[PDB]
């Protein structure tokens, strides 16, 4: 979105003529030749459209066009003044701008209270480039008997950058984005976030690729299953007593251990000696034992003397 902008800055018409060779209105003094019976009532026209090598005088202004009121007489000088709402022609466009164009400016006589109608004092046109700068170029139509002088430039509207004024960038902190604008309209992510519209928050560093995300910078978040400082160790079966795990809800037994919660003792023997009064053990299953008694025990434990 863009500004195409054209000021008036001086208008020199010493005699008061049109470009047919006549006065702005009224008969023109016989020898002096100088029209002193009417001054011209000057204003603008303007037609901005696409590059042409070879400059028509006609057809359609694709770019827009313009006019300005009546903004002084025969001759006026706006060098050292501000330039206001009258002599200036705003061209609004929303196409990317191609840089070519073709500009016609004609000083006009306005004539809206007799028989003759509207006649053109002077006529510029020309075919250039110019890139969006707040700078403007000064043009001169001195060629002729009325002599002008303008200024074009060629401005981006609000958060809009590049050649074209087409790029949009509007600096964001919400759900949809968090950076700044770079001066060619390139996002630069705040910390914490990566990615084209820096949307992606960043993770604490070491968090799982696999089980481990974020909504907000800095955490890590444990997929199901998942936990640990990085999201990267397994959550047992619950219930699960002397087992690990690899992948979530397992319950994978330790040396000696037994059962799908790994709570049932392989090994009774070496864990609780069970066997009284010198008797040998053996394992025989989950929580299970046998006692060999020596002479004159009894009893799962031996315990039973004499
Ligand atoms: C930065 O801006 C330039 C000019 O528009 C563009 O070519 C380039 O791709 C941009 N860089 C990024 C990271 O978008
Ligand atoms: C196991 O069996 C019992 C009866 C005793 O003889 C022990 O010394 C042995 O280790
Ligand atoms: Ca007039």
């Amino acid at each position: 979105s863009g500004q195409f902008e054209l000021e008036i800055l001086s208008m020199q018409n010493v005699n008061g003529e049109l470009q047919n060779g006549n006065c702005c209105g009224g008969a023109r003094n016989p020898g002096d030749r100088k029209c002193t019976r009417d001054e011209c009532d000057t204003y603008f026209k303007v037609c901005l459209k696409e590059y042409q090598s070879r400059v028509t005088a006609g057809g359609p202004c694709s770019f827009g066009s313009g006019s300005t009121p009546v903004i002084g007489g025969n001759t006026f000088n706006l060098k050292a003044s501000r330039g206001n709402d009258r002599n200036r022609i705003v061209l609004p466009f929303s196409f990317a701008w191609p840089r070519s164009y073709t500009l016609l400016v004609e000083a006009w006589d306005s004539s809206n209270d007799t028989v003759q109608p509207d006649s053109i004092i002077e006529k510029a046109s020309h075919s250039g480039m110019i890139n969006p700068s707040r700078q403007w170029q000064t043009l001169k139509q001195n060629t002729g008997v009325a002599h002008f002088e303008y200024q074009i430039r060629v401005t981006c509207d609000d958060y809009y950058y590049g050649f074209g004024c087409n790029k949009f960038c509007r600096p964001r902190d919400d759900f949809f984005g968090h950076y700044a604008c770079d001066q060619n309209g390139n996002k630069t992510c705040m910390e914490g976030w990566m990615g084209p519209e820096c949307n992606r928050a960043i993770c604490r560093q070491g968090c799982s690729p696999k089980h481990g995300s974020c909504k907000l910078p800095g955490d890590c978040r444990c997929q199901y299953g998942w936990q640990g400082l990085y999201c990267d160790k397994c959550i047992p079966h619950p219930g699960c007593v002397h087992g690990i795990c690899n992948e979530p809800w397992q319950c994978l037994c330790e040396t000696n251990w037994g059962g799908q919660l790994c709570d049932k003792d392989l090994n009774y023997c070496g864990t609780h000696q069970p066997c009284l009064n010198g008797g040998t053990c053996s394992n025989t299953g989950p929580d299970k034992y046998q006692c060999s008694c020596p002479e004159g025990y009894s009893g799962p434990n031996c315990e039973i003397v004499d």
